[PDB]
């Protein structure tokens, strides 16, 4: 198992909240997201660096400010929609692709 957190590289990620959790088990292939204030389990595929998911998310009402939410939201959209992950043989940073940009990347850890 292996868990890495989110630091955004595109402007809509920037009220993202710093404790989202993401994790991945090789063993069973679960990936879940966790926080103070949302929960998720994926139901996705990732075939080729196409990862696409969902992650029938739970989240806290007026646990966020209006920034926050609008992140969130489109995080799971477009998680949902698909995304290119690049990872490196280097370290464990994943980045996450899309459009022609890089909208965020995965940094190994709590
Ligand atoms: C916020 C990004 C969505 C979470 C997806 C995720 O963490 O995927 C992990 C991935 O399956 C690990 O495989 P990889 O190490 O071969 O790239």
């Amino acid at each position: 198992e292996k868990e890495w957190h989110i630091v955004p590289v595109s402007k809509d990620y920037f009220s993202i909240p710093n404790d989202l959790l993401w994790s991945f088990n090789t063993t069973n292939k679960s990936i879940n997201v966790y926080s103070k204030c949302i929960s998720g389990k994926a139901v996705y595929s990732f075939n080729a660096g196409k990862f696409m998911g969902n992650f029938n998310v739970k989240e806290v009402d007026g646990c966020f400010m209006d920034a926050q939410k609008i992140a969130i939201d489109k995080l799971f959209s477009m998680l949902k929609d698909g995304v290119v992950l690049k990872g490196n043989k280097i370290n464990d940073t994943i980045l996450i692709e899309k459009d022609g940009e890089v909208k965020l990347k995965l940094i190994r850890g709590i």
